[PDB]
């Protein structure tokens, strides 16, 4: 048994509920909260800066800290850093972005990454800014990712699409 209430459940393994992943982070204190990173963990907009913003900027201060040691990220790489406030740790995982022209067959190699971790709360990948087909995120994360994952739909209207047309 979990803490995490109001889910759909779509598969052994798969959750989905339509939820502000900050505000669900905030209530569950999850072990594992999935950020939507870039390779420079520069957190901007959308999950990373939102996530960001409720930390108060500390995960952009260790994150800077990462790169300076470290070097960017991989597309389709991840890298566990602190949770802060949100949860134990964070998971920043770099979907590839259609946006910038990357390779859509690196969302799988993303989705990976969760395999590593038993349980997360996460954002659907490469999905909102990063520029795919959220009927295709999901439908790869299912096919890919085999621990137990809980994703937060932030827009009600794509929350109900991909519960109506999920195969
Ligand atoms: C925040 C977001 O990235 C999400 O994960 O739901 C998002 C996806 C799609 C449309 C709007 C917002």
């Amino acid at each position: 048994v979990n803490s995490f209430s109001g889910y759909l459940k779509l598969t052994d393994n798969v959750y989905i509920k339509n939820a502000d992943i900050v505000e669900e982070a905030k209530k569950v204190k999850p072990t594992v909260v999935v950020n939507a990173a870039n390779v420079y963990l520069k957190h901007g907009g959308g999950v990373a800066g939102a996530l960001n913003k409720a930390t108060n900027n500390a995960m952009q201060v260790e994150s800077d800290d990462y790169i300076a040691t470290n070097g960017p990220l991989k597309v389709g790489g991840s890298c566990v850093l602190s949770g802060h406030n949100l949860a134990k740790h964070c998971l920043h995982v770099v979907g590839p972005n259609v946006n910038k022209g990357e390779d859509i067959q690196l969302l799988k190699s993303a989705y990976e990454n969760f395999n590593q971790h038993e349980v997360l709360l996460a954002p659907l990948l490469s999905a909102g800014i990063f520029g795919a087909d959220p009927i295709h995120s999901l439908r790869v994360c299912v096919d890919t990712v085999r621990t137990n994952v809980y994703l937060a739909v932030f827009d009600k209207n794509l929350y109900d699409k991909l519960v109506s047309s999920f195969l």
